[PDB]
C-alpha cells in the first residue's frame, strides 16, 4: 500500500470542474479544499510517487491518493488563483510591481529546494506554476517540446542537468516581468533555436530593473557552467528586493 497517503474516496466532495487527464476542485472531509486530478494507470500515478518524497512549502502539496478505485484520484492542495500565466494575464489588478520579484522568489526557493535535493524539473514555465488565494506561487507538475525554456545543449544535445532548469527560471522570470508574454513572441521554435545558438536574449522587460534583468540574463550564459546555482539566485533576488523595497 502507500501507507498513510491512501485517502478514503468517500471523504471526498466533489463541488467544481476545472478542466480535462481530468481536474476538478472539492473538500476532503468537509474541511478542507483539494484540487483533485482523475485518470496509462502505471504512469499516471508516478506523479504521485515523486510528489511522497518532495515536501515544501512552495512546491504544490500532495495530500494523498486514491487507488483501490477506478479511475484512480491524485488529491493535493488547492491553488485558487489558478495558473501562473493566467493569473499574469488576467489578474494585474491584484498585484503591484513590486511583487513580480516575490513572484520570483517563491518559485526560486521551491528550486532551491529541488535542486538540494538533486531533482530535476525539465520543465519550469508560468504554465507549470500555480497561485493560491493569497498570491503565493508554488511549483507544480514536476512529477510528470519547450523550446523556449530550453538552454541550447538541451536544444543541441538533449544536454539535461541543474544548469538547465537554471535557464529555464531565467525565462520564468522575463515572463513574470512581461506579464506573461510568450518569451520570443515573434518567432516560431526553429526561429527561436537558431536565435539562441548565435547567442540573441530575451530582451529586458520594461518592468524590470537593471539589477532585476542582471539576474535573469546570468541564467542564460552560454557555458552551464558559468550560470548559478538557486542558492546564489536566492541570495541575488533577496538583495535586490531589500534594494529595491
Ligand atoms: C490535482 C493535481 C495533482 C498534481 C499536481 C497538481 C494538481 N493540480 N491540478 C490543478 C490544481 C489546482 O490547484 C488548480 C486550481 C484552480 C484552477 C486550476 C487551473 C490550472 C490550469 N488548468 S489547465 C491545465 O486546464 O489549464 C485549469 C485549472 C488549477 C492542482 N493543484
Amino acid at each position: 500500500g502507500y501507507g498513510s497517503w491512501e485517502i478514503d474516496p468517500k471523504d471526498l466532495t466533489f463541488l467544481k470542474e476545472l478542466g480535462t487527464g481530468v481536474v476538478k476542485y472539492g473538500k476532503w472531509r468537509g474541511q478542507y479544499d483539494v484540487a483533485i486530478k482523475m485518470i496509462s494507470e502505471d504512469e499516471f500515478i508516478e506523479e504521485a510517487k515523486v510528489m511522497m518524497n518532495l515536501s515544501h512549502e512552495k512546491l504544490v502539496q500532495l495530500y494523498g491518493v486514491c487507488t483501490k478505485q477506478r479511475p484512480i484520484f491524485i488529491i493535493t492542495e488547492y491553488m485558487a488563483n489558478g495558473c501562473l500565466l493566467n493569473y499574469l494575464r488576467e489578474m494585474r489588478h491584484r498585484f503591484q510591481t513590486q511583487q513580480l520579484l516575490e513572484m520570483c522568489k517563491d518559485v526560486c526557493e521551491a528550486m532551491e529546494y529541488l535542486e538540494s535535493k538533486q531533482f530535476l524539473h525539465r520543465d519550469l514555465a508560468a504554465r507549470n506554476c500555480l497561485v493560491n488565494d493569497q498570491g503565493v506561487v508554488k511549483v507544480s507538475d514536476f512529477g510528470l517540446f519547450p523550446v523556449r525554456w530550453s538552454p541550447p545543449e538541451v536544444l543541441m544535445y538533449s544536454k539535461f542537468s541543474s544548469k538547465s532548469d537554471i535557464w529555464a527560471f531565467g525565462v520564468l522570470m522575463w515572463e513574470i516581468y512581461s506579464l506573461g508574454k510568450m518569451p520570443y513572441e515573434r518567432f516560431t521554435n526553429s526561429e527561436t533555436a537558431e536565435h539562441i545558438a548565435q547567442g540573441l536574449r530575451l530582451y529586458r522587460p520594461h518592468l524590470a530593473s537593471e539589477k532585476v534583468y542582471t539576474i535573469m540574463y546570468s541564467c542564460w550564459h552560454e557555458k552551464a557552467d558559468e550560470r548559478p546555482t538557486f542558492k546564489i539566485l536566492l541570495s541575488n533576488i533577496l538583495d535586490v528586493m531589500d534594494e529595491e523595497s
